Order: structure tokens, then sequence, then C-alpha cells
């Protein structure tokens, strides 16, 4: 389900951010790739410097491939 996935997204943010309010950019790349999300270079360059859980949840709901 989508709710199932949102809980997976949340727990993964906690893991990849080491329990922090903001995730380092290179760890954000690891986090998104762990869910199959591949950004283009200039999409990466457009990410804001400060990435919190709500940013990641909105991002993951937009980019995740629910077919796979």
């Amino acid at each position: 389900m989508a709710s199932d996935m949102e809980e997976k997204f949340r727990e993964a943010f906690i893991l990849f951010s080491s329990c922090s309010d903001h995730i380092e950019m290179y760890k954000f790349f690891e986090l998104m790739n762990s869910f199959g999300i591949i950004l283009t270079n200039d999409e990466k360059a457009a990410l804001p410097n400060d990435i919190n859980m709500d940013y990641w949840l909105n991002f993951a709901k937009k980019h995740y491939n629910y077919e796979q």
C-alpha cells in the first residue's frame, strides 16, 4: 500500500540521516537510490541545501515507482 510505503520512507530517513532532522546531501542520494529513484544531474543540483523528513516524504511520493 501507499501507507505501507510511507512508513518505509520514514524509517529509511531515520536510518540514512542517523536520527537527525536534516540529511546530508550525499546520504540523501543513497536514500533515494535505495528506493529506485534516480535523479538527473541537474535535478540533484536543484535540491535545497536543507532536506528534512517532510521534504523527503513529498519527494518520495512524487518519484517512487509504485509499479515495481
